[PDB]
């Protein structure tokens, strides 16, 4: 067929029951990542395509980049929590890979105060337990999914992308089948 299993995606031998339906996994550390995000825009490519009624979520990954990968989760459940995900994904990328501006926990703090956000409202986030939940979650997802490596996505918990089967082409070519696949199996 034109999609097939082993080729543009595969299957999660053990689904996982109740994930959200278009799951994201990142590093800000992570240069393919960033590649995906700042460059190829993936996220963005597959949200443009998305069936009514499919949100996607995007979580952040601990294994890159040792305390400060953790400090960035961290921030990100900060993101999630406060809804400022959009504002701050660009200068959050762009500190750790392009001008290597944040190593410590407290630079990731300045990136959210430049964006607008009051620093009383992300310290309250910042040492909060719903950040902490948040923090959980996203590490939970990790293990139920027995993630291996980011970039990676995940659909309706049963499905996971395998660009390495696509064609590597015009990026835009690999990006248009990357989210047409998730389309494709979205709706599966």
């Amino acid at each position: 067929a034109q999609y097939e299993d082993g080729k543009q995606y595969t299957t999660l031998e053990k689904p996982v029951a109740g994930a959200p339906q278009v799951l994201e996994f990142f590093s800000f550390f992570c240069p393919h990542c960033y590649q995906f995000e700042e460059v190829l825009h993936i996220s963005d490519n597959v949200k443009k395509k998305l069936p009514e009624g499919v949100k996607m979520t995007k979580y952040h990954v601990n294994f890159m980049g040792g305390d400060l990968g953790k400090d960035l989760t961290q921030a990100w459940a900060v993101a999630m929590a406060l809804g400022v995900e959009d504002k701050v994904t660009v200068p959050l990328f762009e500190g750790v890979q392009k001008t290597q501006t944040i190593r410590s926990a407290s630079d990731i703090r300045d990136v959210f105060i430049n964006a607008g956000i009051k620093g009383e409202e992300y310290d309250a986030a910042w040492n909060s337990f719903v950040v902490k939940s948040l923090v959980a979650q996203q590490e939970k997802a990790a293990a139920d999914v027995q993630l291996r490596g980011v970039p990676a996505m995940f659909v309706n918990g049963k499905y996971q992308l395998n660009p390495q089967g696509m064609d590597t082409s015009n990026m835009d070519v690999f990006v248009q089948q990357y989210a047409d696949t998730v389309k494709y199996l979205s709706e599966k």
